[PDB]
RNA sequence: CCUCUGGUGUACCGGUUGUGACGCCAGUCGCAUCGCCGGGUAGCUAUGUUCGGAAGGGAUAACCGCUGAAAGCAUCUAAGC
């Protein structure tokens, strides 16, 4: 695997500690750990981490090279981060924020109070966009699908959440 | 379930026909589908009354995912959620 090969680095900041399979990484965000699997093994070198079967398994190469992509991703959100956003499309369509909770109007007959998990944090310049920040990659990823699936972009024209960087497939009636 | 509305209610009350008897009048009783007819207490009962299939947890089906390599990309999956 290129991607296991592939080394890691620890930028200045952030301390990676182990015991057992359980990988700490350590920042200014916070705490992330990572459950390791039994065929790959982790080796903490200078400031770069190598990634490495403990065998010569396919399997192993596999486990190495998915490994090595989520400590990358840990301590890349440790230190920098990760934002993703989000864009409201439609009449009367907005959202706000109330510390740890967001409102939502999206044309039904009720609003919708989505309480947000720890770790993650959203902002609201306008009504229509919001940015969703986390030091968790997957954390992120998982709260703005669920904010998408509250209503997802429809393909008539294009009305409900979306992705900032997302393609709608557009059709016409008729 | 029987407070209400009703049915039934041949051991509750009354009207009335024929006949026989209680010595006779009066008053009663036997028999005639409970003789026939009109009501009707409890009990039972429906067509009457009240109530029930409310709400919430857990694992899932098709399906939709998050992150993610094998396969430098992509990918709901092989680890993991």
């Amino acid at each position: 695997s290129r991607v296991a090969k592939a080394p890691v680095t620890v930028p200045n900041g952030v301390t990676v500690t182990q015991n057992g399979r359980q990988v700490e990484v350590k920042g200014s965000k916070g705490t992330l750990s990572f459950n390791l699997h039994a065929l790959v093994e982790l080796k903490q070198e200078e400031g770069k981490l190598q990634l490495a079967p403990a065998k010569e398994s396919k399997d192993a190469w596999m486990q190495a090279g998915t490994a090595r992509a989520v400590l990358n991703n840990l301590v890349k959100g440790v230190s920098e981060g990760f934002e993703r956003k989000l864009q409201l499309v439609g009449v009367g369509y907005k959202a706000a924020v109330k510390g740890t909770v967001v409102n939502l109007n999206l044309g039904y007959s009720h609003p919708i109070d989505y309480a947000l998990p720890e770790g993650v944090t959203a902002e609201t310049p306008t009504a229509t966009e919001i940015i969703l920040k986390s030091a968790n990659k997957q954390l992120l990823g998982q709260v703005a699908a669920e904010i998408r699936a509250y209503r997802s972009p429809e393909p008539y024209k294009g009305k409900g959440v979306r992705y900032s960087d997302e393609v709608i497939l557009r059709k016409e009636a008729k």
